[PDB]
């Protein structure tokens, strides 16, 4: 695609590898979902564990994630849009997102 950050078909060894291997937190991605054609995964690094949220699309061109049981599932217009909402801190993410991995 589009942004930097997202890496097309990577998977989820080669994920993990880029995500963790800074040993610093808040390190994301966006890649293809290995099972589920058309759905992206957000990736992300805390505490030496990746974190995966599945990214779906409505379609209707919007994209809908649900980080956590009794969260509302959200829906964005773009996929820019559901980034920037959670590189902001405390927003019901397992972490915030800080330094995009660049394909």
């Amino acid at each position: 695609m589009d942004l930097p950050y997202y890496h097309g078909r990577l998977t989820k060894q080669d994920c993990e590898t880029l995500l963790l291997k800074e040993g610093v937190d808040g390190n994301f991605l966006l890649r293809d979902s290995e099972s589920i054609p058309g759905v992206l995964c957000l990736c992300v690094s805390f505490k030496n564990i990746v974190y995966t949220y599945r990214i779906f699309r409505e379609k209707h061109g919007y994209y809908r994630i649900q980080t956590a049981e009794g969260s509302p599932k959200q829906v964005f217009p773009s996929l820019k849009e559901l980034i920037s909402k959670f590189e902001k801190p405390n927003q019901g993410m397992v972490v915030h997102l800080l330094k995009p991995i660049k394909r």
